[PDB]
């Protein structure tokens, strides 16, 4: 129907085809700063006290486009970072502030991040000063950071190194087609996973109440489990609801059907712009951006503890904003002309959300909110720790933490490892420990699968799991039903911390190994062998360095949201999954930042070294296990194989021979590498006579690059 | 609504925004070859005669799953061939063999492209044998070379060199979004700029006559409209489908709805197979591909002049086929019997197309077919030239030719220019022709756009056009309005021309310098006096060779769907463009191969050197013309400056002050560089206080890229 350059494609004709562009999300061509381009080396050279300085005086100096309430961005900067780190969610790791996403679409069009496209305008003036030094990325929460202190709070610390990309990470939001669009509940009020949510472009919840019923006790229920999705209990809920609050104000001064288009939307002239208002002067006293007008402390420039003294020091009756919507006013005419007014108008009465009332009408909310009422410090403590969790969630390994303003302290979110305490492994002993492992009695099958159960818990959304911890054999990885718990995992476990005790007592020296780099090597190790079987002397590289983290290093309750429900990698699907298998292996190999190519090898490989869920024979396509060759490749092409559903309609699949006996079988994912059409030219490649060498080369790279995905210690 | 992973994106909330990602086509992650994998170099080293031989195994060895007509392959394969080539456009130069997208979607699916499933999985174990040494986009056109040799007819030659790609090329091919759908004609029979095929899915023409409608004579008019925009005239259309039909036959044994679904549509079971039928077998004598049953001669696997002899050796009457597909037979029940058929039953009557009857119909291809009718061996010379250029029309440059087979002879159609018949211009005279050039009284604007005219009127979808041949001064390049003939152009042109002259002759040694190199070498030399009067001491790249064709080497009507009709950098908006103007820029910069961050560089670079068309300031924000600085992107984030659109509602917009005073005016094309929010965080790089030396090295690399574009000589 349209031209390519107006977003015309296949999927025009094949609407639910496989996207296999996930697999090359932000793409070396689209990035304008060139291969040796370093974010971390360039950032690590800021002045830090200069840019805090600049950033003040952007906060402090009103611009006539969007003047400052106030005279003081500060509040509008909070609102920005927090709305940048709040589109985070513990199901798959997507959002937050790491890529700096709200400046692209659909982030920075969304319904709640309104007027936000002027709040990160005017910190074009610091970008401009900084350059390469300082992405947009680390700006935007730095700004919200600055504001917090400017305004006289003491923050825990700040990490630099949030790397700028250059096209928006596609993420599903939601199915609903139409902004505050609701399509996401079953059940009694049970949320669509992996949504974080109420409804389509909101950052949690409805500031209104559930549908715009304004009902605080209702509205805490959607509070609660939002959060809980974005990583926060109640305490940490309650602490970043009060510390934003304390600050600022909402807009809602004339009525919401004079603001224009969003910036995606908006005409060229807007210069990125949007939302443009015809509402008197559309900004400052007659801006609009949520529709409600709500004060909610005297000193919306100052940290002190006035918003529990206001939020427990009157009573509330609903109220409707100059654009008609709900918010609450102290009752009975008290505390009239309290509330100062952002451009120096006769003062106001005070205003709370139903969402605030929400953290005094909340049993749970009530208790913990009336505790800092009456002791603040307590407040003022854990906003600090609740603040800094949100605008780092994303960061993963506290490694890529850069700068002078990092804390010492370690904290348990951050999935901590302990750090190396002894000389590492050199070639003589990584050599040995491989010959050691190989002649420990565990097979092929048995060390593969387990270094890639430890290694691809790893996602890059988050950047969190991975092999580093060597929480394979800890709470709660070592139950989950893919890593099959009941199978010869623990043998494993106890067969490696033999080898570790052993090594670690008999080397004299310094050099001790950790259980976490044997798991790894254990599977380096296995394909060496497995090589060897297959005519290819091969040495697979190895980082040394992991080191073991404790359970009580390892937050299980956290943990749960790594374990895979699907991995065609390992042939296992799980109940639950929102797609078909092979969608469900593209969304795995998104998340394992695997291209098509490293996918496909991975599959190939990891089917003939015996590494699937449960030894399945499932798309085991060679005479040869425990062998390192590219059978499954050569096989799938073979058009002397027919391919028909089972009998038993299980999700698998019969390949017959000429005589009509089944030689294979195989699962979706096993099947759409022939049937797709971009991913059978792969298959293709290494499939051909002169492929086999390329494929060990390429699975061995890829097998290399999956091990080392959390490693940013040695990056 | 969807999962990126089921192809939900940004394109579902604003569906007309610009695709950036056309910018980022064939990305190298996507590539599972590698950044050494070099096919000229693979493919040089082939044994071309064991090649040959192995494909006629395959075209004279039957397989059961897709029978072989008359126990040959071969017509099969010239239809495949024929096909892969036939989708060619002169328009844009997309479409083509060249990068054998017939085995992606849309391309494989397409209801024209029908069996051609079959036909390419057929050739697997061809590809299997010869590996990285052999692209399915050379095997493709290949074996439909071989196939016409090994049934007797002499080819004109062959050339290697065609890459595969990984993921399709996103072509526009209608607007219709349902098969075989007609939505593109307008006026009498004026076919949609720049299709060039009547129906959605067809290669050129309805083998019924227009919409269904048997007329031949109405038929020859889209047969000659659609060969036209295919590159080829009337002796060159007679001759390739005489040449065709000569081979094979059409299928249609049973009724069409019996056919299953297409192969991007179909079960994963069938491994990338589609159109499966329930018809009888589904195959061989019961196989339905068109739904027309024609057997043109009755030696459907050998060379002859038979066609042309059936064709006017009987008189034709209307008929339909099993499948209910109109067709012609011959009447009177003359040649009953005298046709084989394709599996050893009964004979058959004479059959022939509505398409073929067009050929002795229309007045014009009755005088030429007639002529072949007594001088066969006309039509097999006419035949091989243009079978030779139709598997070759989009290979670009004589040079890109690989292999034993490449014939001698230079054609008109592949835009030939002379070998190098003396020494190169060394460093020294390069060092001193940039002195010459820049002593010449040329300006940076007139040298600068001279440059980028010639080198700009390159696009990498067939290859065609570019700097070398120095065409700038031949019809009709040195017309086309873009290159602005009425200024400057014919006062460059001689002030290099003498130039050239005195170099030549003043020099002794064997040094001669071509008008062609000079032309480039001019823009190089105003880059490096504009770089120096911004404080930038820089040597731009030049790599001499080019050499100057003659009026005689450049058909200028073939040269004339090289004109465009807009050109974003030099700010040049012709009439009849599809799209507005800042999809007319990405659109020329897919066609220059460029990324987003060159086209950028190069937007503002050639703004602030003077480039513009016509000397226009639309876009030219600087107070320092003709010295190279990053100007255009500091003042396009310039917050102090409001953009509206013109009053003269002509296409153009105001950039005014604090004061209210136009300081500056820009296109849509100048503006979308700050609005779209992709581009602006490029445009953000650019425009930082630390930039300048980066701007300044990215974009004399991408210059430098433009100007070799067609370079395929030197490399
Ligand atoms: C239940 C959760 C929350 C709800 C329903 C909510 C709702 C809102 C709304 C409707 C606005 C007005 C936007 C406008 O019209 O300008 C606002 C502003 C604001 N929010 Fe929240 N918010 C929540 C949590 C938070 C958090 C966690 C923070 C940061 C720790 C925060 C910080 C702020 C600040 C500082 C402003 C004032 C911005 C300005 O002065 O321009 N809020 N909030
Ligand atoms: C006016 C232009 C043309 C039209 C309308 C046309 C139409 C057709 C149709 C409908 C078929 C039947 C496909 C099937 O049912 O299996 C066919 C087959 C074929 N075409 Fe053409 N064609 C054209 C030009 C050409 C050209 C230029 C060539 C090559 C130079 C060519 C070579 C062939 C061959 C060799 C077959 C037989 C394939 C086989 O035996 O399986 N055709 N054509």
């Amino acid at each position: 129907m349209k031209y390519p350059v107006e977003g015309g494609g296949n999927q025009d004709w094949w609407p639910n085809r496989l996207n296999l562009k996930v697999l090359h999300q932000n793409p070396a061509v689209a990035d304008p700063m060139g291969a040796a381009f370093d974010y971390a080396a360039e950032v690590a050279t800021i002045d830090v006290d200069a840019l805090t300085r600049d950033i003040e005086e952007v906060m402090t100096t009103s611009q006539p486009w969007w003047p400052a309430d106030y005279g003081h961005y500060g509040p509008l900067f909070i609102r920005m970072a927090w709305h940048a780190a709040g589109t985070y969610r513990i199901h798959d790791g997507r959002g937050g502030a790491g890529g700096g996403m709200q400046r692209f679409a659909p982030l920075n069009s969304w319904p709640d991040n309104a007027s936000l496209d002027k709040a990160r305008r005017l910190l074009w003036p610091v970008k401009k000063k900084y350059g390469k030094k300082l992405s947009w990325a680390d700006l935007i929460v730095f700004a919200g950071n600055c504001a917090l202190e400017s305004m006289g709070f003491k923050t825990f610390g700040f990490g630099f190194g949030r790397v700028d990309q250059w096209e928006p990470d596609e993420v599903y939001w939601g199915k609903e087609a139409t902004w505050l669009g609701d399509e996401r509940y079953s059940g009694k009020r049970d949320l669509e996973n992996p949504l974080a949510a109420v409804q389509m472009g909101l950052i949690y919840v409805n500031p209104e109440g559930p549908n715009g019923n304004p009902d605080p006790m209702a509205a805490a229920v959607d509070i609660r489990e939002t959060f809980r999705r974005m990583a926060m209990n109640d305490v940490e809920t309650a602490a970043l609801i009060v510390g934003g609050h304390t600050f600022g104000k909402t807009h809602g001064a004339g009525p919401a059907d004079l603001v224009g288009p969003e910036p995606e939307a908006a005409p060229l002239e807007q210069m990125g712009l949007g939302w443009k208002s015809s509402y008197g002067t559309g900004t400052g006293k007659d801006a609009i951006t949520s529709g409600i007008e709500v004060v909610w402390t005297n000193t919306p420039t100052k940290w002190d503890n006035s918003f529990l003294e206001i939020l427990y020091g009157y009573e509330w009756e609903l109220t409707k904003s100059p654009a008609g919507a709900w918010q609450y006013t102290a009752k009975d005419g008290a505390g009239a002309g309290t509330i100062p007014d952002p451009f120096g108008g006769p003062g106001r009465s005070p205003t709370m959300l139903a969402t605030d009332l929400s953290l005094r009408v909340d049993p749970i909310y009530e208790r913990i909110t009336r505790r800092w009422l009456e002791h603040p410090e307590e407040l003022a403590d854990e906003f600090a720790k609740a603040w800094y969790k949100l605008i780092h969630r994303d960061m993963g390994p506290v490694a890529r933490y850069l700068g002078p303003l990092v804390p010492k302290q370690t904290l348990l979110w951050q999935d901590p490892v302990p750090a190396v305490s002894h000389d590492l492994v050199g070639e003589a002993e990584i050599a040995s420990l491989k010959s050691q492992i190989r002649a420990s009695g565990l097979t092929v099958s048995q060390l593969v699968s387990t270094a890639w159960a430890a290694a691809s818990s790893f996602r890059g959304s988050d950047k969190r799991g991975g092999a580093n911890g060597g929480r394979i054999r800890l709470q709660p990885q070592v139950g989950w039903e893919v890593n099959d718990p009941d199978g010869d995992l623990r043998k494993v476990i106890r067969t490696l911390e033999e080898i570790q005790e052993s090594f670690n007592s008999a080397a004299p020296g310094n050099i001790k190994v950790s259980f976490a780099d044997l798991v790894v090597l254990g599977g380096c190790a296995a394909i060496e062998k497995a090589a060897k079987a297959a005519g290819h002397n091969i040495t697979v590289p190895f980082t040394p360095g992991r080191t073991d983290a404790s359970q009580e290093q390892t937050d299980v309750e956290s943990f749960a949201v790594l374990e895979p429900k699907a991995d065609g990698f390992r042939n296992y699907l799980g109940k639950g999954n929102p797609l078909p298998a092979e969608y469900m292996l593209l969304d795995k190999a998104n998340l394992l930042t695997l291209s098509a190519p490293e996918m496909t090898v991975l599959v190939g490989g990891l089917r003939v070294l015996g590494a699937n869920y449960k030894r399945l024979p499932l798309g085991v396509f060679t005479e040869a296990s425990e062998s390192l060759t590219n059978d499954f490749f050569v096989n799938l092409l073979d058009m002397g194989i027919t391919w028909e559903p089972s009998p038993a309609d299980d999700g698998t699949y019969q390949g017959k021979d000429g005589s009509g006996k089944v030689k294979w079988t195989g699962s979706r994912v096993d099947l759409v590498f022939g049937s797709n059409s971009e991913l059978r030219a792969l298959v293709e490649v290494y499939g051909a006579d002169d492929a086999q060498p390329k494929f060990v080369q390429d699975f061995v790279a890829a097998w290399d690059k999956v091990m080392n995905l959390d490693r940013f210690d040695v990056r």
